[PDB]
């Protein structure tokens, strides 16, 4: 076989403590390449303590093919021990009938392994529920709405900034551009949102900071005036939980705006400043040379986001920084009961914040919710010591160049089989999905106005282990390129709004949150039934909810359902082109 | 090429800080499948945001293949970037000239690769030196010593415990002895471990305990009174340190005695007591079965090292014991000075502890070495943020293998290479190698009195990268099988002492500390040079080290070398079986 392929990393997602005597363990192998993986598993003390005659390596656990992402094939199987240690060694056949057994001390004929030696297996040495990962079950009945909160409602003229514009949803809006869009407004709007059927409202920042999109931050310990105060926020959120809807803020703890009291006391001061090591300064005074672009400097003497020298970035390793941070992340949390924290550019930020960060945030609230806005592959901050989630950017990605761009469903499916199984199962139902945002073009754009494409593209996404959201206006199929262009004025005029859409979205939320979320354990599948064709299955013990699409350009006929759930064409049992048909059946 | 067996992992052992700009960057390959790596790296933000024509992915770093070990190939690269930012990729090329690109995206044709986006790279996203691997620089100039206190040296029968017996290092001693050791005895004796040149001290559990092991902790805060008192261990670090000699002791931290208060108050009260949930206690009241067998009991109702009841495990999950624990693992430090903890059972304690654990003692002394006992691989406790190194019980093990039971050179030198790409380089040079201790069978046994090969296997341990350690006695040629035959008390009468093996062994201690670990930033070098013939190298900028072992049936010519270190033939230019030679030579 292929031995380079196949690779077990000891106490990771490949091995990990689900509850207080059950561990999940994981195998790699090469794709297609192994036939079949036992498990040799038990307590190790067993071995040389216990009088029986019997061992544990006598009576394999049979492994399961779960995935394949194109190059390796991923196994695995769920292990109970009451004694909660756990030896345990791989019992690998390839495809000519070759045998061996895999361990931390390598590969081995059956008959040259030294199977009474504990020492010889890896180890889950003993279980530990403290060091384990932990998902917040109330995530998975949510659906998220985003809101950018200039864009959203302008509930109050009276708090409006200077050369605030008339309210235009066909504007193409300048970086600088103002519209008065505020909180008293989502408090207008939030029968809008109990009637889409939303249980999670995500903010863009809320915090005073001088532009309209609020990372460059100026007082994390106050609501924007032109936004409202803090009487009003409370007000928000206590509407917002009696309506049965959660409230997720915006934290941007990498780096803090230009003008706050901190930096400009740096500008003052220079190193003898109290703030100068809270950021990081290579040369004082600190200084850059101004360019034709606002947001860009060539020479900024201090680290910056991006290279825009009104954003220096913060010393999170400075205790004073550390303590600062915290006390917003809990104030927040403690006066105004939020439910959840979307982290700014979380990876440029270090672990043992993060680590103090989420130590915080669960002793105030075991239930809370900790995204991070991360690009990349994100195994390191979601061991169950940091963060909940990530962003899912690489998986909505994925579903975003297959809808749009050609090609293959089997690479579709390769690359979701490869996300997943980057990650601990209860971390994949807790991953956020969202097919743009205030940083991306808007669907509807992407689309190219299609609105068939626009619903496959959201219904597919609404289908998988991860929670969905909607960011705000795609229920009337607003649209808009890359920033700034995706933050236009939200369409409130019924002429100018796809009511069509909008019916359409109500429906698939109601499939999401009274269908698929009440599965119990579910398992999802992934079949490439032809070329463009894709069947995806979510089944537990007694109901399977399948979903076709036809991304091709023929015809496809599938059987009749019985119970059809959601479909775009007339037909029952015809798919044209960008079609689906989402049914339910009991299983047999 | 073999796709399935190349692999990256970010943030991990394959992508980690080094100092404040620099990183160290690993690739694993398929054995042989890939002829050439080079690193496409550079800022992220700089292909964006940057006027000019120049992007990063245009000047690749090439990668050099620094070990294989038999099955994968591993590469590495240095990088340094002022930005403290990095996205890169891998351009990999094999056997037949296929190349192609490896990112966080998978596999692509340089043409399909979209180098332009930051999102396609692997990504070490911001330098963080708070969140790195650091190594105490004075380990690498230490050579240990074990002592097992309570048969070192008996320097106070006015302490001994009843039924003390008359040393003799010819007794074969029971599982229930005692010779009377203790620490004046150790105190007597330091002129000895300084004219053997050893400059650290691990000592074997010294706190109150009934046994003679004292593993089965009574009390924590107390010296055991049949070794010693408060201030005759003060008196021993201090002439310790006074001779240049570090000490570490032994802390038991997995599980308790049952003479303990603490356990002997859950017998009394039950569930009632304060101290019910310091252990894991599944039925009250807590109880056993007893067997023939002390160290034995079918059906504990409570957990325990192993299955003996007289070791109930803690319960370091609870807050109580954690500050229990610290406070303890404080005390010996400040107050004793101690410059060192060697963990027992380390693997059976969570994470969560460990870090508290390094947080209290680095923040007391931030060059402290922390030492965890595991037999297996123990990546995730030496991450940079947990314990410094552990005993290095598979890399000896594999050199013991080689040496005693007619293994190839090339197993060994695989099994060497896998470990040490196991772990970050600085890691590899902290980990503790001993050939032998008080739970295995002595170097001269395993030898079967072989001095030439009990010379060798010393030898060509006090060559690897990690730290070694003498096990008391092993200087003498003491001899035992597994405990208690491990145990016998050491040796002082010169008519039962091997004085050839002694002045070896002075010889040996002076290459390591006074030529080896003098060399600067050196790398090692396995050569496998015939059937059971192995060429070592350390070798720096200006200094090379070699090493020969000759380990098969039949003689072996080298060229005379100008300046021999250490040598068992007397010829220059022979080495017949089982000899080996060590030389010295400038690089050119
Ligand atoms: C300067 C920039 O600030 C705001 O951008 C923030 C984003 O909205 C956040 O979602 C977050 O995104 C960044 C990711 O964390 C990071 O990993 C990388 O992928 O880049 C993302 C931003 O592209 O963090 C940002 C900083 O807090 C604001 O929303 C945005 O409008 C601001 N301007 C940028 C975007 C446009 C229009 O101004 C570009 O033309 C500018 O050159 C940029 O300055
Ligand atoms: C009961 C046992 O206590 C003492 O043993 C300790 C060892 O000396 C430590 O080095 C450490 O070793 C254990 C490893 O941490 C663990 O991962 C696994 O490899 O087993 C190791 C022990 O084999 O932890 C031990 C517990 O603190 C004491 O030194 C030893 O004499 C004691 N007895 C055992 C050894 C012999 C002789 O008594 C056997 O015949 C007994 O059945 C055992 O009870
Ligand atoms: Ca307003
Ligand atoms: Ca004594």
């Amino acid at each position: 076989g292929n031995l380079a392929g196949i690779m077990h990393r000891p106490d990771s997602e490949m091995a990990y403590v689900v509850n207080e005597q059950t561990v999940n363990i994981r195998l790699r192998t090469a794709k297609d390449d192994i036939v079949s993986v036992e498990l040799l598993a038990g307590d190790p003390y067993s071995l040389r303590s216990l009088p029986t005659d019997e061992k544990f390596y006598q009576v394999p656990k049979q492994m399961t093919k779960i995935m394949s992402d194109g190059i390796s094939d991923f196994w695995q199987v769920t292990v109970t021990e009451p004694k909660r240690r756990l030896a345990y060694a791989f019992l690998v056949t390839d495809m000519l009938g070759i045998q061996k057994i895999y361990s931390d001390k390598g590969f081995f004929k059956v008959a040259d392994a030294d199977l009474m030696d504990m020492n010889f297996y890896f180890r889950m040495p003993f279980f530990q529920t403290i060091d384990q990962y932990n998902a917040p079950e109330w995530v998975t009945d949510t659906v998220w709405y985003q809101i950018f909160p200039e864009r959203f409602a302008n509930g109050d003229v009276s708090n409006d900034p200077v050369g605030t514009k008339p309210w235009d949803s066909t504007d193409h809006p300048g970086r600088e551009d103002f519209y008065g869009g505020d909180l008293q407004g989502i408090l207008d709007h939030l029968d809008h949102l109990q009637e889409l059927g939303i249980s999670g409202i995500y903010l863009n920042p809320i915090f005073q900071a001088p532009s309209n999109h609020k990372y460059d931050t100026q007082d994390y310990m106050t609501v924007d005036p032109h936004f409202g105060d803090a009487k009003l926020f409370k007000q928000l959120v206590q509407a917002a939980h009696e309506r049965g809807i959660r409230v997720m803020l915006d934290a941007v703890f990498n780096h803090i705006g230009d003008k706050s009291v901190q930096w400009q006391d740096v500008l003052k001061n220079e190193q003898a400043s109290p703030y100068a090591d809270w950021f990081h300064i290579h040369q004082f005074p600190a200084t850059y040379t101004p360019t034709d672009n606002f947001e860009f400097a060539a020479d900024a003497t201090y680290d910056t986001f991006d290279y825009t020298p009104h954003m220096p970035k913060l010393n999170t390793s400075n205790p004073e920084v550390v303590d600062y941070l915290l006390n917003i992340a809990t104030y927040w949390v403690k006066e105004f009961d939020i439910d959840a924290w979307r982290l700014d550019v979380a990876n440029e930020i270090d672990h043992h914040f993060w680590r103090k960060f989420h130590d915080a945030m669960m002793a105030l609230k075991p239930d809370f919710y900790i995204l991070g806005q991360i690009w990349h592959t994100s195994q390191s901050w979601l061991v169950g010591d940091e963060f909940t989630a990530v962003m899912n950017y690489s998986y909505t990605g994925a579903i975003l160049q297959y809808f749009l761009e050609n090609e293959s469903a089997d690479a579709l499916v390769q690359k979701m089989s490869h996300q997943l199984m980057l990650y601990r199962d209860a971390t994949n139902r807790m991953m956020f999905n969202t097919v743009d945002s205030h940083d991306t073009p808007r669907l509807m754009t992407l689309a190219h106005e299609d609105k068939q494409l626009a619903k496959s593209i959201l219904t597919f996404t609404f289908m998988q282990p991860g929670v969905p959201s909607i960011y705000y206006g795609t229920e009337y199929g607003m649209t808009g390129e890359n920033d700034p262009d995706d933050r236009k004025p939200m369409v409130w005029q019924p002429e100018l709004q796809d009511h069509d859409l909008y019916d359409f979205m109500q429906k698939l939320v109601q499939v999401r949150r009274q269908v698929i979320a009440k599965l119990s354990d579910d398992k999802i599948i992934f079949d490439v039934i032809g070329e463009r064709q894709i069947r995806l299955t979510r089944e537990d013990n007694q109901t399977r909810i399948v979903g076709v699409f036809n991304n091709g350009t023929t015809d496809l006929t599938v059987a009749q359902p019985t119970s059809i759930l959601l479909k775009t064409n007339q037909s029952e049992t015809q798919l044209a082109p960008n079609d689906f048909m989402i049914w339910t059946e009991p299983v047999r």
